[PDB]
């Protein structure tokens, strides 16, 4: 596509203030995000042990997260990374899943709530594939599942993902485990690459919460296959 759907300028809400904007399914912005959500689903190695067993989702809502402070903090970081990387910010849309969605869209991503015991250390993790971020909606490795039924493969409870503007800058390409506290020298993010005897699907790690904007809030639920 050659239309500017994902990377439009944000305008002053008022603001306090996180305001959600309801996108109608007839809008091409809704449809693009929906299709990106649906088409990037892969068959996982766990057998769906973490994210659940599915092929597609039931997209219920796609809202656009509008926050003045979070925006004028992302742009400042983006401009900074750009200047340190030959005017190339390396911005792209990536999925994100965590139990902290409500906090992320009100306060922004927060590195100080990282993990350090992750594959690439104390960073905030993003994915090309929507079904990968889905494995982290109810916590690391799926956690105990949905709060109501304790089911990691629940088709009843509604879930939320984030489709985010991510500034990658000069990304450090890694195959093996490399537990970082910050982005490696000269770089601004880490890219986990697919490889045999390693990762099956890619992943992208930043170490500054200001380096990502939670543009799209997706309310969905995984769908039972037939059968
Ligand atoms: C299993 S793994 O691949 O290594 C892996 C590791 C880490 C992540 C990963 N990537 N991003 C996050 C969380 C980001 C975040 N931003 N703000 C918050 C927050 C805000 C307020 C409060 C309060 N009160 C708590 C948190 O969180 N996480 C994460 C961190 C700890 C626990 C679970 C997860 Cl998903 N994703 C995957
Ligand atoms: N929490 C996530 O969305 C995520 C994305 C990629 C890898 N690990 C976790
Ligand atoms: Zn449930």
């Amino acid at each position: 596509g050659t239309e500017n759907l994902y990377f439009q300028s944000m305008l002053n809400t008022s603001g306090s203030g996180t305001i959600l904007i309801d996108l109608s399914p007839d809008d091409k912005e809704f449809q693009s995000v929906e299709e990106e959500m649906q088409s990037t689903v892969r068959e996982h190695r766990d057998g769906g042990h973490a994210g659940g067993i599915f092929n597609r989702y039931n997209i219920l809502k796609i809202q656009k997260v509008c926050n003045k402070k979070l925006w004028e903090r992302y742009t400042h970081r983006r401009k900074e990374v750009s200047e340190e990387n030959h005017n190339h910010a390396n911005e792209r849309m990536l999925f994100h899943g965590s139990p902290f969605v409500n906090a992320i869209i009100h306060k922004g991503f927060d590195e100080r709530h990282a993990y350090i015991g992750g594959m690439f250390g104390a960073g905030i993790y993003f994915a090309e594939n929507s079904s990968k971020s889905n494995q982290y909606v109810y916590g690391i490795g799926g956690g105990t599942g949905c709060p109501v039924h304790k089911d990691r493969s629940c088709y009843i409870c509604h879930r939320q993902l984030l489709f985010c503007r991510v500034t990658l800058g000069k990304s450090f390409l890694q195959f093996s485990a490399m537990k970082m506290a910050h982005s490696p020298p000269g770089h601004h993010s880490v890219t986990g690459r697919p490889s045999v005897n390693g990762l099956a699907l890619a992943e992208y790690v930043i170490y500054r919460g200001e380096q990502a904007y939670p543009e799209y809030l997706i309310t969905y639920q995984i769908m039972r296959p037939e059968g």
